[PDB]
């Protein structure tokens, strides 16, 4: 019954991301990868922090690797109007409270913006409540070992951009073979269940000839899913009713100006029929194009790219990918695991690569060291439903990005703002595990609020202009009820302006992220 | 893209207050009312102060202008046993916790009910956790400037009876035409859609040949829902499953004794097929019976009211409205949003008549105040959840001042009482979105406890005579395990009826409501 | 119009615990009992402690005349792993504190678990956060008069194992004929509804003559349900989904050395194709098979049971039971409530026998003297609801008993472990009213974490071997965020071992489960 043995299919970094976790916090399991001989940069959320910690990668070892580069927020240019207008979702635990209203918490920004237009347009959110922004703004870095930058950990609020198939091939020479882990070449071409009525793969099959012989069997082979989708059958959820995009195309463009160039931030630029993502690694700038088939055609979507990214578009090498936009019905089936694309993927707007992929490792390595590799179908089952519900969470936040734009420019913006249905279930009389669309329209409308419950919703309609309260007569009106008066919002405005101006001169004396990564992990180029 | 021209049809309340509070805090607005020149009392919430102040609307400027009067509570006469009984739903922010028990919070007034049968009967609960509940009863008012009245504020605790007409026609003059709001004479007749696909008003014609061009058009034609319910065809959901009344006729009655009659409360009169609303104005009493016509003859309805009313019944001229009592199944579709009773109505059980309208009227100057008037159908769609639940809650709410009675004495009662299931969906697997009678069952036979989650439901239920805990034993018995004891109630029930017997002398010293009215707004 | 008379059909423990109560804490009720002359041992939970209070009834006085003893925990044997290992679920109000880390509070033991396996097996998670534990361990007894044993309340932290015929036969004597309840002999044969339309029982029918009138009828006719099952033609809803056994066998076995024997716990040992219940009373030890037909055939399982009892196996005079393993759609139906097994039955897994009884009669008491016996279609519903939820909740956390084993060495256990899938519904997109499951799987593999809102699942979950953090590895990481540190756990370790030692070295000290019911209570 117990899980002794593990065989890894496929060799990207899902592929040694498991090996490697698996060999080094499973140590009980005989663990193989079975990858074929003959056969990209992408950027990483915080939760990546705590993979990294749990395998005692140090920042300066691994990240030269894989021409990895620091992030400290994902940037929108182009998403609110379609007019060039950025804002950011920086990285941070919590909201900076320093400047809030004891009364209006986290309302106080939007009485600001409502109060002084001018000195608070919506790009001033972020800033008034996370001081990460100032770093991502004037792409620099620091440790803040004296604690200069309000309420940024370094370790923690950092994340990173990496060459995925490197920072594989680093956990593979560094983590994974040394701790035992069988590398096994060879491609898997099919199966055999244990009978009839028994789905439990007995062996899967190596260049129609080799039998591999496993107790738990893991599909890392991205979205091809030969051993979840194709050999176990398991079915596919589409996001297509709530998120258009269907096709990618990516590339590779060399720098311009490197110094100049190497930002602090994932950059997400809105186009006519999608948004096109800019990765920058120590020795290149990644990009491509997330579009909506029903909208464009795939030479139309190149048109728009090349023209998009200039000069370097001209004579840019374009690779297009099909992309399985949603959920397997199950991660986990029979003695089968789906770990990354094989089980599901939201386009990477919010930086969600990786999210099926590392939670899914996670969580694996937490039922095996229960009880030395025992595991009930409860608890298989408990697998299936905290990382569906995570990917049903993830995809309507993605949403969220689009449903609520002002762009009605193209008949993708048009239907994405002005057609498309994101709460159809809210009529009903049942309540739904997904809420958040149910919910924010509560807040907002009903009772006129933020919360922090709103953990990132709150700097995307911040930065597409909405405020808790729409209009200032409003906020005069509740303070009727105690006498109260805002006068001493006056005293914020000019503190915090004061503030701000003081805070951008500081952080113009901290080193640029190239000296930062040149001084402090690379010692070089 | 966005709302920058608005076409309201309709005037009355519901036409003015939108084409008012649109003309002021949507400044940005081209605005246009179309009424038909070719063609009443009512009582309001707490929530109406918020409309009120919004629009910067002083009690001495409109009152007169509309025959207002003040309103304290809401009065149930007949409601728990049909023998004359009485208890009341004072407005207040909060329960005043002055008396309760640390232990035991909102449940130390059913404990004294238990204990002390005799001088905590249901009609305590509320003076025993609002003040208010003093003015209403005495029929007295007082701006409260030294907070003598705990936990009483004069402008947001007290709300208003209304003519709802000469309202609409105040907020015309004084606040719509001068802020530049189009008034168009003329009906309505028909409609023209953008194209085959495209299912918003292109615009609307008028007397069969002026086409009205707007970014959005308003529904405020009530029960008729010319726009939102003919024109755009959304469906109508009756409330019939759980409030029974489906018709109304209303009347206007002179005043006997007006300074004895003209009270602080709305009273709500339970008879044998429904309940009668007796809202003072100024110059009169408003009064109107609510029924259902599944079980009484219209005939025998006006006989029951005219009877019911004395005297002034027999030469009462009464006016019989066909109400429709449920919601359409949205009420922003395509580029019309119903407003007032185009969109929802529940019987004014619970003065709920205005509500349909301010939040839709708020929940709309909110959106188009975002972003200059442009609206994501996200923002659309959360409109409709957000005033789709509020009509839920609302009629859930007046739905258990009938499920919670004692009486069983008409086959209307019985119906209420004892056949009518309230809580369907609550034995299925699923979770639902309206779960107040499922959480109160859970409360109270579950967990023998009320909660401040109640707001409004523990004076309703309070009323009807039930109790968080039904017997003393069972508290005792709570008591027992670490050896805790009640004794301290002696001296919660000896200070509460000195409260009490102090708060009724202080009371009578205060001016009476008309008093009050003569002296403050009016001067007669 | 208002509940003024009942008639109760069934005299059991349910007819006669209907008929005190009502008697007693309803006396506006004219009351009746219907029992059939020709119709001829159990544990109970805290719970059972506000029904006796309710009632007034001293230990001195009703356990003696029902062969009762004292109960202090539910001891699971063989039900982790099939190898004699043992973990409680001991009776207390709420989880003892003393020894939790401030940060890590319910997650303190699991840490422990990671960093001293040797110090920290799953039998010590109760031992750790319930001092009852020691008591049920060490067979010993003592009413903590000075609060020696932490966090344990004689009376309402020990409830009872009781014969229910002649617990019955007591409230019968003492309190419900007393106080004036008729005691009707007969056979109920038939029943005539008011109207066509109007299905309320108008009288029901005795020995084919006699009508009894009443205003409410109490079905406590155990699982023949005759009133609510067959009269009112209420449906059956099975736990068959969640839980397997649909047989029991039952058994009366003497004491070999009682003294030795009667357990200060009800002991559920699991088998081969279900679990034996072990019910110390006064002068006996009542045992039954809990199985499945589907994997086990009668035959075998009672040879099984006899082989499992040793010597008095072979002699015992065994009881076959078919048992309604499920709940009606509604307990009250017109005029007609269930009350009892008529209702509703869990497998005795979870000491849950009287639940479906005494809570069922408290929400009755509850409604009656609200207004006077007066009654809304809304409050019956309400009791519907309350008792309807009730029931789903003990049968989720009984089959989580199973679902977490780590037995998969007979096909009743692969199944209980590895096949039968107990979140259907959680893959949906509504949120169920019953998502424990979901809840337990989102706080333990998602947030890493338990809750003091699994009251009980936290005592079942630690014997089967889980933790909310399964590796220390992953602790570690979780303090990196805010600067924190373990270092602290080597003093909650060894303070814990010590205060463990001096815990035991007293218990040993205080009086035998047997000493304690022969000196105070016989």
């Amino acid at each position: 019954v117990k899980i002794e043995s593990v065989a890894i299919v496929g060799g990207g970094s899902s592929g040694w991301m498991t090996a490697a976790a698996l060999s080094k916090l499973c140590p009980q399991l005989e663990i193989a990868l079975i990858e074929d001989p003959n056969i990209v940069g992408e950027s990483t959320l915080g939760h990546f922090n705590k993979f990294l910690h749990l395998l005692d990668l140090k920042d300066e070892d691994w990240m030269p690797a894989c021409n990895a580069t620091y992030k400290n927020s994902i940037r929108f240019t182009n998403f609110r109007e379609g007019k060039g207008e950025v804002f950011e979702y920086p990285f941070g635990p919590s909201l900076d409270v320093s400047f809030f209203s004891q009364t209006d918490g986290i309302n106080t920004w939007g009485k600001l913006a409502n109060k002084y237009p001018e000195d608070f347009p919506p790009e001033t959110f972020a800033r008034f409540v996370n001081s990460n922004t100032y770093l991502a703004e004037h792409n620099r870095l620091t440790r803040n070992k004296d604690n200069k930058i309000p309420n940024f950990n370094f370790d923690w609020d950092t994340a990173y951009h990496i060459d995925a198939e490197l920072f594989g091939q680093y956990l593979k020479e560094k983590i994974a073979l040394p701790n035992g882990v069988k590398h096994i070449q060879g491609k898997v071409t099919g199966y055999q269940k244990e009978s009839p009525n028994n789905h439990n793969f007995k062996y899967i099959i190596l260049d129609q000839e080799t039998a591999i012989f496993a107790d738990l069997y893991i599909d890392c082979t991205g979205f091809k899913s030969l051993l979840l989708g194709e050999f176990m059958g398991e079915a596919f959820s589409p996001f297509s009713k709530k998120l258009a995009n269907d096709k990618a195309m990516a590339t590779r463009i060399p720098y311009e100006n490197r110094e100049e160039e190497m930002h602090n931030v994932t950059d997400c630029h809105a186009m006519k029929n999608g948004w096109v993502w800019n990765i920058p690694l120590w020795n290149r700038i990644g990009t491509g194009y997330c579009y909506s088939s029903r909208f464009v055609s795939k030479d139309d979507a190149e048109a728009e790219f090349r023209e998009h990214l200039g000069e370097r578009g001209k004579d840019a090498k374009i690779f297009h990918i099909d992309i399985g936009h949603g959920k397997r019905t199950r991660a986990w089936v029979n003695n089968c695991v789906g770990i990354g694309l094989s089980y599901g993927f939201i386009e990477p707007l919010e930086s969600t690569g990786l999210l099926t992929t590392h939670e899914n490792i996670e969580n694996l390595v937490y039922l095996i060291n229960q009880r030395d590799g025992y595991v009930t179908q409860a608890e298989r089952d408990g697998f299936n439903y905290t990382c569906d519900h995570q990917i049903d969470s993830f995809s309507d936040f993605v949403a969220m990005h689009y449903a609520y734009s002002m762009r009605t420019d193209t008949p993708y913006w048009k239907w994405c703002t002005q057609m498309c249905n994101y709460m159809p279930e809210s009529m009903g009389p049942h309540r739904q595990k997904q809420s958040t669309w149910q919910d924010l329209s509560t807040d907002t409308i009903g009772l006129n609020t933020w919360h922090i419950n709103h953990n990132g919703i709150s700097f995307i309609i911040a930065g597409h202009g909405l405020r808790p309260q729409s209009y200032d007569k409003l906020s005069e009106v509740l303070l009727k009820r105690n006498n109260e008066s805002d006068y001493y919002y006056e005293d914020i405005r000019k503190d915090w302006l004061k503030h701000y101006e003081s805070m951008v001169e500081y952080v113009k004396t901290l080193p640029t992220h190239y000296e930062f990564l040149r001084d402090e992990i690379y010692g070089s180029a």
